[PDB]
């Protein structure tokens, strides 16, 4: 059984959950109690020594890092459910690799701090830092300027097909759109339409429920 | 023929060069003049709209992001040269994915600003910012504390085999070891031996020469 350790409301778990649904896979979501600090105790640290969710146990295999887990799932269950990494087109598969790396090294480092300040900082007892928000909204805008041009050429980031590249953007963007920083998406027409597209896929709509209130 | 656009002395290009050598592949290195701002002009922007090196062309295929390029090479030529991704052991393969994601999301964000301050800031006309250095040295230390424990259990990050996960660490770490921040590697005995191991591989020694003045 694919056993996913995490929480429905977290961006990092949701990234895997939507991938699991795209692939039409059975799985078990095992709750990890972040409130009680379960992720920092010896049992979970043995799954992920960095003490963050999610982790995956599949028989004797144990994985962590959300995008390692999605990549594993996408590769292992080739030909089942949606074709996320393009297993029968080399050119397409390569482009997916490009834009998943763009998400990791360009999109995520800019959007993560925005969501952290709005959603996580209050949990740590701090008001959102407007300076950190504004700086990264500027940075994300510049990434999104490139996205706007790309998405004017192709339906999705890696080409005229939905892929793992787009998928990885769903969770942090979902929370961004709940904040005033939603403006960076809404003011770029191709990015906005792209977001409205991928965020309305059945495989994410089921996951979106768990990310709400 | 594989055409790599970049510069020997750059970490991002060096990351691809070492992979090419591990895979025993022939290639053409096409210089891009950063000092002259070539990477910011339309011809190169047509290759990478983000205007940074490296980029790869193979026939009509064009790629950017260093780790997308290494992944593409390691996959396409998986059956020949060194087994970077473990193409015959799906569990080892999964482990490599975990630790390449660790390099992208945990190691690189901590080590990059350190190297930037030491080696790029003077090209900006500034002295190295010791505050940014110290803060990220603290961060990198926490990451390496985890590595230290993992490398007590297996010879390399993903297991007892060298892999793409280890490889991706080579370039920034190489420049780190030329600075006072080399201490974070040298003070952790398993991390130190692991570094001295992977950095002595013939596929990297060829590359390290181009990273020296
Ligand atoms: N790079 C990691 C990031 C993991 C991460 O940020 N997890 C968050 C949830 S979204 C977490 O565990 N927060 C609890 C904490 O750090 O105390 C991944 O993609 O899996
Ligand atoms: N995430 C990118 C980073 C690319 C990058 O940082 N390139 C540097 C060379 S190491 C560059 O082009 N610097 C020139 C500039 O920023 O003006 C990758 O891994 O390829």
């Amino acid at each position: 059984v694919l056993k996913l350790y995490g929480a429905p409301m977290s961006t990092c778990t949701s990234r895997v959950l939507t991938c699991l649904h795209e692939k039409n896979l059975d799985f078990e979501l095992v709750p990890v109690d972040l409130f009680a600090g379960e992720h920092k105790q010896p049992p979970f640290l043995a799954k992920n020594p960095f003490g963050q969710i999610p982790a995956l146990e599949e028989d004797d295999l144990t994985l962590f890092e959300s995008r390692a887990i999605t990549s594993y799932i996408a590769e292992k269950f080739k030909g089942t459910g949606y074709d996320l990494i393009r297993h029968e087109n080399l050119k397409e598969a390569a482009s997916v690799k490009v834009w998943t790396e763009v998400e990791s090294h360009r999109y995520n480092p800019a959007i993560a701090p925005i969501v952290f300040q709005f959603m996580v900082a209050p949990l740590r007892g701090n008001s959102p830092d407007q300076t950190i928000i504004d700086d990264n909204v500027e940075k994300l805008g510049k990434v999104l300027d490139i996205y706007e041009a790309k998405l004017s050429s192709t339906k999705y980031l890696a080409g005229d097909f939905y892929s793992l590249a787009d998928l990885h953007h769903l969770p942090y963007t979902y929370y961004l759109m709940k904040t005033p920083a939603a403006s960076v998406v809404n003011e770029r027409p191709h990015v906005k339409a792209w977001w409205e597209d991928i965020s309305s896929r059945p495989a994410f709509k089921k996951v979106a429920e768990g990310m709400n209130f």
